DNA sequence: GGCGACCCGGCGCCCGCTACGGAGTCAACTACGGGTAGGGGGTATCGGGCAACGCGGCACTGAACACCGTTGTCATGTGCCTTG
């Protein structure tokens, strides 16, 4: 997801499970390393 | 005459979401006949508006008895005086 000009959509867990998932699972914070080769993806290089 | 290419058909698909324009279009006819549906007309049936009149507590009716309280009342008992 680039800046350029970009639309990303929000969707709202609504059951105590869903957001049980969102917090545990889905999180931002739980997902530093990419599934593809597990090396990191969440430090990207733009910039900092 | 099954192999064989080839030929052909025939089909199968062809990243993701939001968000983002409108546009809308060429050749019958009449007669009948019914039936439904509308309209007003009139009519039986249901629904809305009022004071007595159901109640009840108590209250008055005190009237007529009852409940103590009272000073009415009586015939009948002590104390002093006179005579045996
Ligand atoms: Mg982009």
């Amino acid at each position: 997801a680039d800046f350029d000009g970009d639309q990303m959509a929000v969707h709202l867990p609504l059951s105590a499970e869903a957001q049980a998932e969102a917090r545990i699972l889905m999180l931002s914070s739980n997902n530093i390393l990419k599934p593809a080769d597990g090396r990191p993806v969440t430090m990207p290089t733009q910039d900092m």
